[PDB]
Protein backbone atom coordinates (compact mmCIF):
# COMPACT_ATOMS: atom_id res chain seq x y z
CA UNK A 1 0.00 0.00 0.00
CA UNK A 2 1.14 3.65 -1.27
CA UNK A 3 -0.46 6.06 1.75
CA UNK A 4 -1.00 9.31 0.95
CA UNK A 5 0.45 12.16 3.33
CA UNK A 6 -2.36 13.21 5.80
CA UNK A 7 -3.72 9.46 5.67
CA UNK A 8 -0.83 8.15 7.15
CA UNK A 9 -0.39 10.94 9.54
CA UNK A 10 -3.90 9.92 11.17
CA UNK A 11 -2.47 5.99 11.07
CA UNK A 12 0.63 6.96 12.73
CA UNK A 13 -0.96 9.50 15.22
CA UNK A 14 -3.54 6.55 16.05
CA UNK A 15 -1.02 3.91 16.32
CA UNK A 16 1.06 5.52 19.26
CA UNK A 17 3.57 7.89 17.55
CA UNK A 18 2.51 10.78 18.13
CA UNK A 19 5.83 11.64 20.31
CA UNK A 20 6.78 8.61 20.93
CA UNK A 21 9.92 9.16 23.23
CA UNK A 22 10.24 12.35 22.19
CA UNK A 23 9.62 11.71 18.64
CA UNK A 24 6.99 14.00 16.98
CA UNK A 25 4.83 13.33 13.80
CA UNK A 26 6.08 15.10 11.47
CA UNK A 27 9.53 13.84 11.84
CA UNK A 28 8.23 9.73 12.12
CA UNK A 29 6.39 11.19 8.51
CA UNK A 30 9.89 12.46 7.02
CA UNK A 31 11.06 9.11 8.13
CA UNK A 32 8.61 7.53 6.05
CA UNK A 33 8.62 9.68 3.14
CA UNK A 34 12.44 9.51 2.76
CA UNK A 35 12.58 5.90 3.13
CA UNK A 36 9.90 4.53 1.04
CA UNK A 37 7.80 7.18 -0.21
CA UNK A 38 4.98 5.88 2.07
CA UNK A 39 4.76 2.85 0.90
CA UNK A 40 4.72 -0.51 2.76
CA UNK A 41 6.28 -3.14 0.44
CA UNK A 42 9.18 -1.25 -0.27
CA UNK A 43 12.39 -3.03 -0.06
CA UNK A 44 16.00 -2.83 -0.87
CA UNK A 45 18.55 -5.31 -0.79
CA UNK A 46 22.48 -4.67 0.44
CA UNK A 47 24.19 -6.32 -1.72
CA UNK A 48 27.27 -5.51 0.61
CA UNK A 49 26.14 -7.21 3.76
CA UNK A 50 23.38 -9.53 2.35
CA UNK A 51 20.81 -7.61 4.38
CA UNK A 52 17.81 -6.08 3.25
CA UNK A 53 15.47 -3.48 4.14
CA UNK A 54 11.92 -3.76 4.86
CA UNK A 55 8.61 -1.89 4.31
CA UNK A 56 7.21 2.10 4.84
CA UNK A 57 10.36 2.42 7.33
CA UNK A 58 12.84 0.18 5.19
CA UNK A 59 13.95 -1.46 8.62
CA UNK A 60 16.65 -3.96 8.38
CA UNK A 61 17.00 -7.85 8.65
CA UNK A 62 20.60 -8.23 10.42
CA UNK A 63 18.92 -6.71 13.77
CA UNK A 64 15.21 -6.15 13.60
CA UNK A 65 13.17 -8.61 11.57
CA UNK A 66 13.46 -12.13 10.42
CA UNK A 67 13.71 -12.98 7.01
CA UNK A 68 16.19 -16.38 7.72
CA UNK A 69 18.56 -15.54 4.28
CA UNK A 70 20.65 -12.83 6.38
CA UNK A 71 23.80 -14.06 8.04
CA UNK A 72 24.64 -14.26 11.59
CA UNK A 73 21.21 -12.08 11.74
CA UNK A 74 19.25 -11.15 14.95
CA UNK A 75 15.48 -10.46 14.88
CA UNK A 76 15.20 -7.59 17.76
CA UNK A 77 11.25 -6.81 17.03
CA UNK A 78 11.00 -10.81 17.22
CA UNK A 79 8.70 -10.29 13.72
CA UNK A 80 8.94 -12.15 10.26
CA UNK A 81 10.00 -9.41 8.03
CA UNK A 82 6.85 -10.37 5.67
CA UNK A 83 4.77 -8.49 8.99
CA UNK A 84 7.08 -5.19 7.66
CA UNK A 85 5.18 -5.78 4.36
CA UNK A 86 1.98 -5.71 5.04
CA UNK A 87 -0.22 -2.97 4.46
CA UNK A 88 -1.86 -2.54 8.02
CA UNK A 89 1.39 -0.83 9.72
CA UNK A 90 0.78 -1.67 13.27
CA UNK A 91 3.66 -4.04 13.34
CA UNK A 92 6.06 -1.93 11.17
CA UNK A 93 4.80 0.46 13.90
CA UNK A 94 5.90 -1.78 16.96
CA UNK A 95 8.81 -2.30 15.47
CA UNK A 96 9.87 1.15 14.51
CA UNK A 97 9.27 2.30 17.90
CA UNK A 98 11.59 -0.85 19.16
CA UNK A 99 14.00 0.69 16.93
CA UNK A 100 14.39 3.94 18.82
CA UNK A 101 14.39 2.53 22.18
CA UNK A 102 17.98 2.45 21.77
CA UNK A 103 20.54 4.50 22.34
CA UNK A 104 20.12 6.56 18.92
CA UNK A 105 16.60 6.81 19.04
CA UNK A 106 15.32 8.68 15.97
CA UNK A 107 19.15 8.92 14.42
CA UNK A 108 19.18 5.07 13.68
CA UNK A 109 18.24 5.59 10.23
CA UNK A 110 20.25 7.30 8.33
CA UNK A 111 17.92 8.44 6.57
CA UNK A 112 16.42 10.75 8.71
CA UNK A 113 19.92 11.93 9.76
CA UNK A 114 20.18 13.21 5.97
CA UNK A 115 16.89 14.60 4.92
CA UNK A 116 14.80 15.49 8.64
CA UNK A 117 17.32 15.74 11.40
CA UNK A 118 17.77 19.97 11.68
CA UNK A 119 15.28 20.53 9.03
CA UNK A 120 11.87 22.13 8.36
CA UNK A 121 9.58 19.39 8.72
CA UNK A 122 6.26 21.17 9.81
CA UNK A 123 5.22 20.54 6.14
CA UNK A 124 4.67 16.48 6.27
CA UNK A 125 1.97 17.31 9.17
CA UNK A 126 0.19 20.21 7.78
CA UNK A 127 -3.66 20.85 7.39
CA UNK A 128 -3.76 16.47 7.95
CA UNK A 129 -5.91 17.15 11.79
CA UNK A 130 -3.76 15.68 13.73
Amino acid sequence: KVFERCELARTLKRLGMDGYRGISLANWMCLAKWESGYNTRATNYNAGDRSTDYGIFQINSRYWCNDGKTPGAVNACHLSCSALLQDNIADAVACAKRVTRDPQGIRAWVAWRNRCQNRDVRQYVQGCGV
